[PDB]
């Protein structure tokens, strides 16, 4: 896999927090932020050569939308997928929560397309509407993706706040060889990791029997002196202090976590759809 830059990441957070602040400071469901968030992504997207889909659903009396892009090519019958969802709170631009993880899949899908990467499994990112009402719009995708459709997918990756400002290293404990290729990057960097335990975007695939996995680093729980001592950062702190709230701003990232959760989704990305 290649070595996801941080300052491209970077720079689509920055876009995003100026889309929360011209859209009343957040990129909502039902909000005008959350359509202008889509309408970047879907424009890098199209701009790179997937075929993009907009799936538009009704939650709150209030239009939402997932963001679909396939990567043309591969097996129809083995589809590997990874997304995040695109949607914050209201109180704010939802930097970490979840552009964050947007953002690093994001600048994965570029990556592919600027690598010239033609996966023998097909390759489906996802963007999620409405996480922050109950998960609505990775259900809505679940709920309408046909039983020969989901029988078809090799795996889906999830990416929900792995930017936390004072950060921990934890992949879920799903599918074991999903877990196994994210634990084998951070091997590789003599950074230990720990099982997810602190719901999100994988729970309806999870749910109906697709193999799941994905990074996490921390929300409102606190670092424990264990976890310091392992980490770095400060123990007796929320992993994210902005967690939900309006101060979940550019500032609300630790560059380090969110490069290494970057490579990371690359790296298990490319390995998967072999
Ligand atoms: N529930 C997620 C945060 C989260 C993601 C993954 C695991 C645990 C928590 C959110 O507030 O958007
Ligand atoms: N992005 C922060 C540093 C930072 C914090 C707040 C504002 C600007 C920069 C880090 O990686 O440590
Ligand atoms: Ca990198
Ligand atoms: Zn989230
Ligand atoms: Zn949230």
């Amino acid at each position: 896999a290649p070595d996801i830059p941080l300052a491209n990441v970077k720079a689509h957070l920055t876009q995003l927090s100026t889309i929360a602040a011209n859209n009343g400071g957040n990129r909502a469901h039902g909000r005008p932020g959350y359509k202008a968030s889509v309408d970047y992504v879907k424009a890098k997207l199209d701009a790179a050569g997937y075929t993009t889909t907009l799936q538009q659903f009704t939650s709150g009396g209030a239009t939402g939308y997932n963001l679909i892009a396939n990567w043309p090519g591969g097996d129809p019958n083995k589809v590997l997928m990874a997304g995040a969802h695109l949607d914050s709170v209201s109180s704010g631009a939802g930097i970490n929560d979840n552009g964050s993880g947007s953002a690093a899949v994001l600048e994965t899908a570029l990556a592919v397309s600027r690598a010239g990467y033609q996966p023998d499994k097909h390759l489906r990112f996802a963007w999620w509407g409405a996480e922050e009402l109950g998960l609505i719009g990775s259900k809505f995708y679940v709920n309408n993706l046909p039983s020969a459709d989901r029988s078809k997918l090799a795996g889906y990756l999830n990416f929900d706040m792995i930017g936390s400002p004072n950060p921990g290293y934890f992949v879920y404990d799903d599918d074991p060889v999903i877990e196994k290729t994210f634990k084998n990057y951070f091997a590789g960097l003599n950074v230990p990791t720990e099982i997810e335990t602190e719901r999100s975007d994988h729970a309806p695939f999870k749910n109906v029997g697709v193999p799941v996995g994905g990074l996490f680093t921390g929300a409102g729980y606190t670092k424990s002196a264990a976890q310091a001592q392992k980490w770095g950062g400060t123990a007796g702190q929320a992993f994210d202090r902005c967690y939900h709230s309006s101060c979940d701003s550019l500032s609300n990232i630790n560059d380090t976590a969110l490069d290494r959760n970057s490579d990371a989704a690359a790296h298990a990305i490319w390995t998967l759809s072999s």
